[PDB]
């Protein structure tokens, strides 16, 4: 019996609403993706199956391109891979846009796999295209990616009677622009990109009372508010560190439509987040392009070198509510807790947790990880009190936003009994 059904809202098109009361954490819809596939950064670094990260991955001997953690995820991965293989080797050494890679894998399914449970409630050919709204530039953007596909596919697809039926290639294309999840691994870091469609009708909100969490490809859907029967559930679709002029950017660029909510309407957090010399900051946010593409590659060692330039400037520094400089003091963090400087990562990480607190209120997946970081750090380094703390504050929230079905949960209730057989002590 599901607790969510699709309905046709007044103005935002389709839509998922609560069928009976949901209390926060509650398990709303679980899913895995109707296709999925490792991200351009984290290619050859996780495994392409299950997205774990790995020193040394298992290639595909065919391609050389698919790598696997394990021989159990590369043989279980054939059957998805068997046809993209064809088309990665054929076009060596090109590797594919993220969305084309992505595509080729929803086409074989759709072609080759079973009806997927992905698809239950709304299904690929059901999707949102937006096409009256998109401007001549992103058409023109789509028009390449057509082409690029059709480059890519060419020893696999050759004509239409190898799409699904009234399969169109642009439409499809703008499908994926806006639907598309990025899948973050357990440490909130970006490892892969899948299509949930079913999932797919969640509408978005700036507060929303829904929120999504990963484990591996595996898609849990969570209450994280009160929801009453008939009330719409929505999620955020973007970063929480982000302005009301920033948000607007990226849903007209993205999801074409102008937000509504009462954040966008009051610019909700926008004069504390640009705290700061605006010089300082404006460097900052340019910087952390840089930051951000070599933190996407897992090219730890540069990334915290660029952080330190930051955080540790002889020049003007940002206050750490400042969303630009929390992204540096979080990248810096992660950086260190990757290259085992765990004293550095605990004053960064700590730095952060006030921030936290602010920009991410009620109960966050991104806010629960970063303070179970914390809690972890702090119990390394035999802060028992604090860590048994922090460790306490992350169950609270995760217990919401990740439940017991997500297996970072049980590490955490391992974390717990051990910090709390130090204070027994
Ligand atoms: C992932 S789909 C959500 C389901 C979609 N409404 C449907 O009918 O399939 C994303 C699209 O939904 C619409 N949308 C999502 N959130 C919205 C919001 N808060 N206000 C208006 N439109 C919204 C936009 O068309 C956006 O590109
Ligand atoms: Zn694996
Ligand atoms: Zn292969
Ligand atoms: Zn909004």
């Amino acid at each position: 019996p599901l607790k969510v059904e699709k309905f046709a809202t007044a103005n935002r098109g389709n839509g998922l609403r609560a069928v009976t009361p949901l209390r926060p954490g509650e398990l709303l819809f679980r899913s895995d993706p109707l296709a999925y596939t490792v991200c351009k950064g984290s290619r050859g670094v996780v495994c392409d199956r299950c997205l774990l990260g790995k020193e040394k991955l298992m290639r595909c001997s065919q391609c050389r391109v698919a790598k696997y953690c394990s021989a159990k995820c590369q043989k279980k991965a054939w059957p998805d891979h068997k046809r993209e293989c064809k088309c990665l080797k054929s076009c060596k050494p090109r590797y594919p846009p993220d969305s084309v890679r992505l595509l080729g894998r929803v086409v074989f399914k759709l072609m080759d796999g079973a009806p997927s449970e992905s698809e239950k409630l709304y299904s690929f050919y059901d999707l949102e295209s937006n096409i009256n709204k998109l401007t001549e530039d992103r058409k023109e953007g789509l028009r390449q990616l057509v082409m690029t596909f059709q480059h890519f596919m060419r020893e696999e697809i050759q004509d239409a009677s190898q799409l699904p039926p009234a399969f169109d290639l642009f439409e499809a294309f703008a499908k994926v622009i806006c639907n598309s999840f990025t899948i973050c691994n357990a440490e909130m870091q970006e490892v892969g990109v899948g299509l949930y469609p079913s999932i797919s009708l969640l509408n978005h909100s700036c507060d929303p009372n829904c929120s999504i969490v990963f484990n591996g490809p595996h898609l849990l859907l969570r209450a994280v508010r009160d929801i009453e029967v008939g009330e719409e559930l929505t999620i955020c679709y973007l970063d929480m560190l982000m302005t009301s002029e920033e948000r607007r950017k990226q849903l007209r660029d993205q999801y074409c439509f102008e937000c509504d909510c009462f954040r966008c309407q009051t610019q909700d957090k926008d004069a504390d987040m640009l705290t700061g010399d605006e010089q300082v900051w404006k460097e900052v946010q340019e910087s952390l392009k840089k930051i951000e593409e070599l933190k996407a590659h897992w090219k730890w060692e540069q990334v915290l070198a660029m952080c330190q330039a930051i955080i540790s400037s002889n020049s003007e520094r940002l206050p750490d509510i400042n969303i630009y400089q929390l992204k540096v003091l979080d990248c810096a963090m992660d950086a260190c807790i990757n290259l085992g400087l765990l004293e550095e990562a605990l004053f960064y990480g700590t730095r952060t947790m006030e921030p936290y607190r602010i920009f991410f209120p009620g109960s966050h997946p991104v806010r629960g990880v970063q303070v179970m970081k914390v809690g972890k750090l702090q119990l390394h380094q035999g802060m028992f009190p604090q860590a048994m703390k922090n460790l306490r504050l992350a169950f609270d929230i995760m217990r919401v936003t990740h439940g017991r079905e997500h297996s970072l949960i049980e590490d955490l209730i391992l974390l717990l009994e051990e910090c709390d057989a130090n204070i027994r002590a």
